[PDB]
Formats: C-alpha cells, sequence, structure tokens
C-alpha cells in the first residue's frame, strides 16, 4: 500500500526526507541516487547531522545496500538522472532533490529509468507546484511531474490563505530571514550569475531575490500577482522566519487575526500551521515538522487594514515532511 | 572647535570619542566611566573587534587619556549630578550611558556645571533631532537635547526623501539587526524582555522598537503613519532597515532612484547615501553615513507599494552624527 | 536511613538548569527546591522549557500555587540574594548544588548550612573544598566532608583520560590545551571585563586565550599526577561542546594503537559512562547533549613517537558536567 | 619591480594582488582565471569581508583590470600551458588555484613563457620556502618553488629561534584555524574527508595537518621532531599556533621572551611579532606578520617544557610573504 520511493541527491533535503519517510512510515524509500556520496559515506552523513541530531534508528551498509532501519536501499551513483535504474529498484515515485533538474523537462529525465511519478523538492518553472493544507486536493493522478514549491512559499502560503480566507488579501511585501544553504559560501568565493551570494555567509547578512512570494499566487490563483517580495541570509545554520506587510481588504483587529490563524491551525491546517504566544526564537522551531508557525507576539499593526505578520519555518525539517505527506496523498489518489 | 565630555565609555562613548579625532570637527576634553579605570580606557579605546585598532596614538600620561597628543580628564564618579564638568572645561556633554534618558535624570549634568547635554538615544520627553532631516530646527535655547536612535537615523533620512517626492500614506518597518551588548552569549537571564536573554549566537531574535514611531517626531507629516519590528541575528556589526510603504502619488521604481540618488549627492550627502553595487552587510563595516539605500535589494509590487531597503553601521553612523549635531551647534553659538 | 536525597539548586543557569534536567532525567536524586533572585516563577517555567542548546524539556513544567512543577513534582521556590537566608531545611533540601559562581569557598558555599542544608556540592572549582571527579577519585569522599567542589567540566575531561593514561604508561609531564565553546561569563560585544581584559572582547567574533586551573587540578584528583600538569583555554564561537587536547611524555613507551586499546578498554568497563572512546569521524556538535565526562577520539591524536602524543578528548561542557553533579551527589547519599 | 603573473583569482590571488599594490615590491601584469569574468573580478577585488574595501582605484577598462592606474591583461584559459605569460610580460608566476600543486602541474605556466613559478601552497615536490628561516637557501637553478602553507610560515619562524637558543627535542603543534573556502556552510559533500564536510559555522571540526611535519623541511635539524594536527573553528580569519615542545637547554619563561622579542626586532622583523599585549584573535586582522608570538597566553610547566602561543592572519601574511618571496628571487638574478 505505501509508494516506493526513490531519491535523487542524498542533501539536507534528500537525507532529511528520508529521515522523515522512516520516522513517519508513511512511504518507503527504497533507492537513493547521489554519484558524490558511496554507499559507506551515505551511512556517515545519514547518522550523524549537525544540526538534527543523530539519526534515532539503525544504519549501516549491508551487501552493496544502504539498510535504514532494516530496511535495504538500491544505491545508484549516476551523475545522468535519465539513466538511474529506478524501475530495477522498484522506486515509484522519485524525489528530485538536487536543485539542478527543476524544469519538466529536466525532471522528467527519471521517467526514463522507468519513474513513474516525480516531486521536484524546489520551485519549478513549469511545474504544477503544490503547498500542502493549500492546493493538494488540486493533484491529480495525470499529473506525473510536480514541484512541492520552496520553504519559504511552504510558510508563507498557510499563513496567506488564512489570511485571505478570512480578510482579502489586496497586496502584500514579504521578508524571509533565511538560514545559510550548502549553496552560499564560507568565506567570500565565486558565484558569477548572483554575486552578493558568493560573499561569505558566516560574516555578512545578505540580501537575495526570491519568487516564494510571487509563488504564493500561483498555489492560491486569487492571489496572482498581489504579493512579492525578496531574502536575506543570515548567520544561522537553520529555521528562518517570513515577515508579511499586507493590506487587507476587510478590516481585521490584531486580536481578530489571531483567532482565526489558531482557529485554523487547530482544525483543518493543524501540523501544517502552528500558533503560539510563546516569546519564542528560531532555535525553539529547530526540528518543528510545522510549515508555518504565526509567532502572535512578533507581529504587529498598524490599522484595521495594514498589518505586519510574523511566521516561523524549520526551513529543513518542516519542508522535507511536507515532501514525504504530499506522496502518501499523491499515493491515496492512486 | 567646541570643547567636550563623554560619561561612560561604551560603545557609543568610545566611538564618538573615535569619530570627533577621526573627523576633528569637535574636540574632547573629559570622560566619566565608573566601570573602567584609566589603563582599561586605553586598551578598550585602542584595541576594537569591530573597527580595528585607532588609527593614531593613546596613552595615559600623568593620570589623564591622551588621544593623538590630547590630554583628557578622567572621572569615576558613581552619580552623574557629581560630575565636576566645568572644572574640566566641557561645554557640551555625550550622555552614552543609556539609563538617564529623561531629561531630569539627565538634567544632572547641568548640576555638574555643564552648559548643554546632547543625549546618545531616544528620550521619553527631550527635543530629538537628526542630521539632516530637522538638525535646522535647533537654535539656542536648548539644553538637554537627543540624537535619536541609530534605527531612526537610518530610517529618518530615507523617510524624508520619499515623503518629499511621493508622500507616505503609511509605512511598516522592519530591522535585522546586529548583536548589541543588551544581549547574552548563552541563554540566561533578561526578565523584562524573555526572547533578549536567548543565546545571541544561535537565535534570530524578534524585537520591539519605537523607531519607526519615533520618525513619526522628527517629520512631524508621518505622525502616526509608520510603525516595526526587529530581528537580532548573529552578525557583529552593521543593520539594515527594510521599509515597506504605501505612497500617495505613484512612483515607479526607477523614479524612487532617481530622487534618493538626487538626495545622496546634494542635501543629505553625507548622511544618506546611494549604491547600485551588489553589497552585502561588512561592506558597510565602519561606513560614516547614516543610511545607504540599496538600490537592487529593494522591490516594487507596484507605482504605490514598494519594499525599500538602507545599511546602516548601527555603531559608526550614528557617532559620527552625534559629532556632526554639535559641529553644527557651534556655529549656531 | 537515607535513600534518595532530596536536593536544592542555588543558581537556576545553565548548570542549575541542566543539573535539574539530568535530576528529573536519571531520577536519581529529587530536586525539591531552587533559588535564583534574578528568575521569578514564571520566568522559570519559560527557562526551563526551552533550551536553545539542548531543545525543548520533555516532561512537563509549570507554576502552580507558587510552586514550579516538573514532571508533577513541585518544588519550592527562593528569591534569596544571600544564600543564608535561603529555607532549605524547611523545604526539605539535603544536599545545596551551589551553581551562582559566586559562592566557591568553604566559608562562602558553608552559608547553605545556616538554612539547615546538611552539604553543599560547588559546581566549580573551590581554592579550599575537596575537589572530586567522577570515575576518579569519588570513593575518596566520605561523610565528614559537607562542603565539596565537583571542579570545573574540563578538569571531568582531563581526569578520567589521565587517570588510564598515567595507571598503563605513565605521564612524564603534560600540557593541555582546551578549545571551549563560549559561556555566559563572556560578552556578546566588546565590553568591560576589568580583571581579565581578554574575556569583554566580543565572543562571537574572537578567539580568545584563558587562564585555567584545570589542568593543575588533575593533580589534586590523582595525586601522583601533582605539579606534572598544567595548560590554557581558547574559547570560540560555538555555542556549547569543548574538546580537551592533552600533549604529553609517557614513561613507558606506548604505540598509538595501544593507547587506544587501553582507553577502550576503560570506557567498556571501570569508566563506562564517564570516559567514551570513539574512532568515528566526529565534530563538535555529535557532542550535543552527550552525557560522558571526555569521549576519546581515536581518529583526531597523534603520536610524535613511543614517548610523546597528543590525545584528543570531547565534552558537552553543560550536559556532561551537569550528569555528573548528579552522579556525585547519589554517590554521597550512598555513604551516609 | 619583477612582473608578476597570478593564476586563479581566489582569496590567495586576490590578497597576493592585494599585497602586491600595497608594499610595492612586485608589478603585478596579468591574471588568469578562466570562470571569473573582468566586470567580477573588479568586484571580487574591491570589496572584502573580511579585509575592507581596497585601498586605492580598480575598474575595467579596454578589456584589462586596472588597479591604482596599471592595467592587468587578463586570460581565461582552462589549460595552465596555453596561458601566454610571456606575451603580457609575467616574469613569475604565482600559482594559487590549489589544483596545480605539482612541479608537473605547476611547470606548465614555463610553456606559455613564464621563467619561475611560485606555488601558494604547500607541494608534494617542489622545494618549500618559508621568508626569514630557509629563504637563504633559494638559488637560480630553481624554478617552480612553493610558499609552503600559512600554519608553516606561523611556526617555523617560532621554531627557529626556540631551536637556536635552546634546542627543541621534540613538539607537537595544535593550529585554531578560521575556517577557509574548502569548507562547507551546512553537513555537506567532502567524500576524501568527511569530517571537513560538516558544517562549519556549528562545529570545531579536527584535521590533519603536514604543516608541523613541514617545519623539518625548512629546518632540517628538526626532521621527524614535530608534528601536530588543527581544529577549525567558526571565525572567518585568524588563526593561531599552539606549539607544546621540549627543550634540550633550560629556559626560563622570561628567557623565551627576551630571544623572540630580540628575533622579532632584528634579523625577523616583519616576519615574527611580539606581544606582550592583552590580545584576541581580531586583533591580528589585517596583519602581515607571519607569526606573532602571545608572551602573556603560553605556559610553562618547567624550564624543560613549554607551551608556546602565535598568531597569525592566515590570509595577510601568507599572502606578504609570497610577495617578499618574489622580491628575494627577484633579488637573485
Ligand atoms: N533549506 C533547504 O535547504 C531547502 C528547503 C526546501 C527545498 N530545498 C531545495 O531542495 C534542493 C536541495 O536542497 P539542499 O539544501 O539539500 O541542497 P544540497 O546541496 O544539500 O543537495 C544536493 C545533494 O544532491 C547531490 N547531487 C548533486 N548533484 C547531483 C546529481 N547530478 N545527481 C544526483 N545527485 C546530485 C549533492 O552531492 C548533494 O548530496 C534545492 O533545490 C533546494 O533549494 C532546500
Ligand atoms: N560550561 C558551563 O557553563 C559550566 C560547566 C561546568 C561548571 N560550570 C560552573 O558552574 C557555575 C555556573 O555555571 P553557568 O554556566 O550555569 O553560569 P550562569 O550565569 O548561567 O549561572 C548563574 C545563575 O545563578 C543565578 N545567580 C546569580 N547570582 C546568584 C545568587 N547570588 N544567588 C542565587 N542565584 C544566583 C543567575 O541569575 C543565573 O540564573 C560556574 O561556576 C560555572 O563556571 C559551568
Ligand atoms: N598543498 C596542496 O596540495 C593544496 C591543495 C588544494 C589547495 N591548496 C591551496 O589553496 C591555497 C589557497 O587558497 P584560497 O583560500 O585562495 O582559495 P580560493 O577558493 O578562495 O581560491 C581559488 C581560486 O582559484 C581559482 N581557480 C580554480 N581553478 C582555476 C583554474 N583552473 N585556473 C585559474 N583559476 C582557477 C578559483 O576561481 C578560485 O577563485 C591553500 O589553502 C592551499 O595552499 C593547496
Ligand atoms: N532608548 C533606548 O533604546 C535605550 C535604552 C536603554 C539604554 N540606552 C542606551 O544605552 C546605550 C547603548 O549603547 P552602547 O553600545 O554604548 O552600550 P554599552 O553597554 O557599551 O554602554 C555602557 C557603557 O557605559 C558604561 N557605564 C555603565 N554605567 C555607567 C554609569 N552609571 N556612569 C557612567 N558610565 C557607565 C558601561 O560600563 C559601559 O562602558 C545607548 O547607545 C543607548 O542605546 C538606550
Ligand atoms: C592556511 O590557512 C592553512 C594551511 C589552512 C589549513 C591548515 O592550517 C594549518 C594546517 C593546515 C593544513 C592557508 O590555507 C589559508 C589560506 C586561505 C585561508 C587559509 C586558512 C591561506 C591564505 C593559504 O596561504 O593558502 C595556502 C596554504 C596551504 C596555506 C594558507 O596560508
Ligand atoms: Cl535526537
Ligand atoms: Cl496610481
Ligand atoms: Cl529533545
Ligand atoms: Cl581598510
Ligand atoms: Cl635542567
Ligand atoms: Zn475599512
Ligand atoms: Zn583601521
Ligand atoms: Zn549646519
Ligand atoms: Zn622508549
Ligand atoms: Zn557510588
Ligand atoms: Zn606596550
Ligand atoms: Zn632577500
Amino acid at each position: 500500500g505505501k509508494v516506493k520511493v526513490g531519491v535523487n541527491g542524498f542533501g539536507r533535503i534528500g537525507r532529511l526526507v528520508t529521515r522523515a519517510a522512516f520516522n513517519s512510515g508513511k512511504v518507503d524509500i527504497v533507492a537513493i541516487n547521489d554519484p558524490f556520496i558511496d554507499l559507506n559515506y551515505m551511512v556517515y552523513m545519514f547518522q550523524y547531522d549537525s544540526t538534527h541530531g543523530k539519526f534515532h534508528g539503525t544504519v549501516k551498509a549491508e551487501n552493496g545496500k544502504l539498510v535504514i532501519n532494516g530496511n535495504p536501499i538500491t544505491i545508484f551513483q549516476e551523475r545522468d538522472p535519465s539513466k538511474i535504474k529506478w524501475g530495477d529498484a522498484g522506486a515509484e515515485y522519485v524525489v528530485e532533490s538536487t536543485g539542478v533538474f527543476t524544469t519538466m523537462e529536466k525532471a522528467g529525465a527519471h521517467l526514463q529509468g522507468g519513474a513513474k511519478r516525480v516531486i521536484i523538492s524546489a520551485p519549478s518553472a513549469d511545474a504544477p507546484m503544490f503547498v500542502m493544507g493549500v492546493n493538494h486536493e488540486k493533484y491529480d493522478n495525470s499529473l506525473k511531474i510536480i514541484s512541492n514549491a520552496s520553504c519559504t512559499t511552504n510558510c508563507l502560503a498557510p499563513l496567506a490563505k488564512v489570511i485571505h480566507d478570512n480578510f482579502g488579501i489586496v497586496e502584500g511585501l514579504m521578508t524571509t530571514v533565511h538560514a545559510i544553504t550548502a549553496t552560499q559560501k564560507t568565506v567570500d568565493g565565486p558565484s558569477g550569475k548572483l554575486w552578493r551570494d558568493g560573499r561569505g555567509a558566516l560574516q555578512n547578512i545578505i540580501p537575495a531575490s526570491t519568487g516564494a512570494a510571487k509563488a504564493v499566487g500561483k498555489v492560491i490563483p486569487e492571489l496572482n500577482g498581489k504579493l512579492t517580495g525578496m531574502a536575506f541570509r543570515v548567520p544561522t545554520a537553520n529555521v528562518s522566519v517570513v515577515d508579511l506587510t499586507c493590506r487587507l481588504e476587510k478590516p481585521a483587529k490584531y486580536d481578530d487575526i489571531k483567532k482565526v490563524v489558531k482557529q485554523a491551525s487547530e482544525g483543518p491546517l493543524k501540523g501544517i500551521l502552528g500558533y503560539t504566544e510563546h516569546q519564542v526564537v528560531s532555535s525553539d522551531f529547530n526540528s518543528d515538522t510545522h510549515s508555518s508557525t504565526f509567532d502572535a507576539g512578533a507581529g504587529i499593526a498598524l490599522n484595521d487594514h495594514f498589518v505586519k505578520l510574523i511566521s516561523w519555518y524549520d526551513n529543513e525539517f518542516g519542508y522535507s515532511n511536507r515532501v514525504v505527506d504530499l506522496m502518501a496523498h499523491m499515493a491515496s489518489k492512486e
């Protein structure tokens, strides 16, 4: 009954999707491809995690396979995704978590080796994009190549849904203060396409472009063209925050806003959108599996139509859990 | 050159003194700090993790601190009232401690025979200035005055240009702020401000700030039209303001760029910077601007609703302003 | 006569909170009272519940009827600056953990006896109290000793390793560096530290050399090494976990594989839980929340020759030490 | 002044260039990087998170990089053997890419008409030099050489003074070293060196290093008598050496201080520094010494067994030594 899954790119997201799948039992990981991490290295990289701690389970190399909690995983080492024998390994869905194959054309290479469906762990220029709790019911069986959007979109869209559903968003500008990621550099280094992203990640606050707010208008079509934003990368290793400045169509007191977010967090968006009035800081959300946790005490309203709302997200662990949730929902529809 | 005294030799005290000797706009003659003896003052002024070693000379001679060959008198006097300023020849005096922010508690410097007191911080009830915005509203009647905060000094110059040209209907500000001395290394006690106790290396920390409201006190027309909040992040210096605002008259982003650029080259030269370069925070380390507009970092949704980004070295910009203020108060004497 | 000793904690800080956490996790002692004039009851709930380094408390914690209630156990809360005025006896606290950092002499720590505590355990080195390292000299504790010290995090890392090396090969002389995480004594940005100037400098920006008596202290808990060790520290910008680097000359020849064998044997037997052993390609975060006093890193050390070696051992300076405070108190209880 | 080509405009190539223009000791006339276009070189050279904005001018002009008014020929060759150094007039080439560290690979620059190559890293086969210690062993027969590492350049000058005066029987070195470009921001792949893949911001990371053993090549009397290891820690620049050594002759700590201080003022001036100040790592940012002995930080167990501490700006000290080595080579012809 559980869908069998293959992971392309055993990185932060590849490893934590694997970790999430084994922790939740919602899907079964049967194959991993990563040309830059051999089998014995995968054991080490999966077992020890600077951010989320040692894996709670067993991992070893046995008979040329990676065995997680007694479950053997076929390991591939292919640079070219069209050459990965997913079908032979029994992988039905492929998580595409390399960062380099994000178009439907590129991600579609996995169909050549026998995958049935591909879930891109990032925004896509052209794939249908999903955020669990917001538009995952728009998924249908005709969609072989889909995107789970970004961490930032998965934080903003559940909050935006609640605000838009209750009061309407006329227009919104978003900032995300975002943890450093593997794309950044330790010291000033080369990033020919994006100069600021080459600058030393430990030393700097680094402004960066993001399509994450615009993307919310693709997962919530009524908000198409009504949102945009940007990011600052800062020197923390995990956990990020969204700051949405928006104008509301209908007036809302800040306590009205709190009430509808809290109600959504306790009912239909349970496990997706969280709600806190605690005096939280970023490390309080390390390994928190929500997509989005609204911080009641941190936001501020100028008036009943113009507000700044704050939501936290563990950019690694919330998203990884969402990738697994999406695949479980896809499988239920087969 | 007016002759100046400093109460506290903390980051602002030291950096005002540094700015005073580097600019040569004013001239320091006295300092007071109980948690800090003369020999220790030499070391704290000479070496600085953030801004580097002082360019010049500093020594203890005859019980005075001597900077670039200039003797300075050193009080230890635990109570501001008890501060023999006039003795030392301190015309104006900078209140850098920030537990004497009110006008009464900081009136105390008048008791010691000091003429006029520039406070290095927001005040509940004193007249706040920001150079380039409302300093031309200083006349001689004024004693205890405020130079506002670092963040207000970043936000107000940009707000002035944007309001002057397009009108700000309303705005909400975020500052992403480097760590400060009020934060803790590891989770520790901050009983009035619990989030501020949490370890500063490990955390993004949301914080209240009155800086955006305060803009409405130096720019009366923006009173009640701005508020905001902050995030403390684990960098050692240089902060950024993110102002999201709704404009009355429509403005293409290229028009916003044009007016900010004009202002930076003209009347706000030295105060409001303008760049289109692909900058990051450390590029503004020891930059003496109040506010530098980052053209490439900002983003418009439409002609009425825009997000504008401005950098400030929270330590250094402000310190230079406190000196600039005194040079300008000296020309009004 | 004495069963599970009841404990009071003076100073609810990193160590006071994590000793509390260790006591509830291990069950070895019962925390019945806490004193901190800088953290009121509602604030204690928050500071205990959420921890940047070690994560949310796995249990329940709340305030009710003026008590702190942890895992349903009510704890009496005091707010006294002067330790002679804390009513430990009325609250049922028998041993007191003196974890403020400002009462480390037998005379200052002994203030707790005035309010009815029976014994005091100073969570730091002491100029005059008997000092103990679990696994090394705790069996030298006797019930005549009412005020004692559990030494420092660093001494608890070095001593168990120094014991094994000395016992097997003989240490002629040794010099130790500890590369140590930042602590609450340091500053976020350059600020005043009148007696220790370097310690005022910004903790996030700098490597900061600091004196430490931790190596010299090993010669007090292992008398045969008296005057044979000393060392120093560098503070670096990590929030927790530290490492000891011991360079020593050995009396008998020791191949590195022999050193590894005897450490592994000690870690598996008499020093189990105290001294660990690994050959894994570890880094500091791998020991976050690790309860060992000392984990020998086989791959990180290096021998110049059979008599001159550099040995590396990791320690969670918060969590290893806090567990050791609990362990020592339960040992003390067993000897009443 | 000898004319110099720089292969690779990473951190070393950039700071060698900066050292060259700052000191004036050599004339940079060409730079090769296949990966980094001219406009991007301007940006990478002008702005530096660690050392600040370049003190001077830099611009693109007529297809050349122009620094302080000096045009520099820019190449974009993947294959070192194809770089036309001769046509650009580059006599010596600094091989700073990190991937051409053997004599076979480094020697490709000679095919394009370079006369000598200086590898800005340890080499498995090129002779290694440390200025102040064995640079007088350089001779005109040596067409391809190495300037060793930043750590060897720190340890060797201190080891030389101690050995010369007291004799080193045996020594073990630890270096607590700032992060570098080879590390990762979060846990990532490093297949030959698993610990070095782990997040550099989060971790103390132990690493093997031949830097201490290498001292036995530049000081042959110490062959087999020194080794050590490194800890990478989350600071962005400046490192420190901790040398634990047994001495043949007795030495009071105060005798150690005297001989290091004399060395710092005489033959090793500018190379080996000496301080009794209460320094921390940031006090050495942009310091051009190879090695600064920290008198206050070290400790003696006895007259024969000591721990000595010496700071080094791994970037700036080393880059200045590459320039100084080239000036010394130029002095021989
Ligand atoms: N905070 C986050 O990291 C985050 C959150 C949500 C989504 N994502 C997205 O998920 C993707 C991966 O994110 P990440 O942080 O884990 O980066 P990452 O660098 O850790 O992932 C790359 C991994 O895939 C492997 N890989 C690289 N090229 C490959 C190839 N050609 N074939 C197979 N494997 C290859 C890498 O060696 C590495 O193990 C990115 O698109 C990223 O933006 C990231
Ligand atoms: N890595 C470590 O933190 C570590 C490891 C081993 C031992 N120790 C030792 O344990 C002691 C505490 O270490 P720490 O890191 O937790 O420091 P800390 O600052 O976190 O502990 C101080 C706590 O006690 C409270 N306190 C202060 N003065 C008090 C008083 N007069 N009465 C009652 N309570 C008071 C503080 O408000 C604070 O809550 C120190 O001596 C320290 O060196 C610390
Ligand atoms: N001893 C060795 O065997 C060895 C091995 C690897 C690296 N290294 C050396 O690297 C040194 C300096 O490092 P850094 O901190 O400046 O690193 P860096 O990454 O900042 O500089 C490397 C630069 O070389 C450039 N580069 C890469 N390939 C190139 C090519 N084919 N042609 C021209 N340029 C190219 C890159 O653009 C990059 O900017 C030392 O760490 C170390 O000595 C040495
Ligand atoms: N409105 C506000 O936001 C607010 C609130 C409180 C304080 N403050 C002030 O506090 C300062 C913080 O800036 P900082 O970086 O200089 O902090 P800081 O900690 O470095 O400044 C304190 C310095 O003054 C010295 N000092 C302390 N008490 C003193 C006294 N009674 N008399 C004389 N000197 C004393 C300190 O020992 C220290 O050297 C102001 O810049 C300002 O922020 C402002
Ligand atoms: C220094 O820093 C060392 C050698 C890095 C690693 C190391 O430290 C001690 C022992 C080892 C093996 C450098 O690599 C510098 C590099 C950039 C930063 C980095 C820390 C400088 C500028 C360097 O010159 O590159 C050449 C080299 C091998 C050494 C180097 O100094
Ligand atoms: Cl865990
Ligand atoms: Cl309009
Ligand atoms: Cl936990
Ligand atoms: Cl400079
Ligand atoms: Cl002797
Ligand atoms: Zn309305
Ligand atoms: Zn300077
Ligand atoms: Zn004027
Ligand atoms: Zn022997
Ligand atoms: Zn026992
Ligand atoms: Zn001196
Ligand atoms: Zn010479």
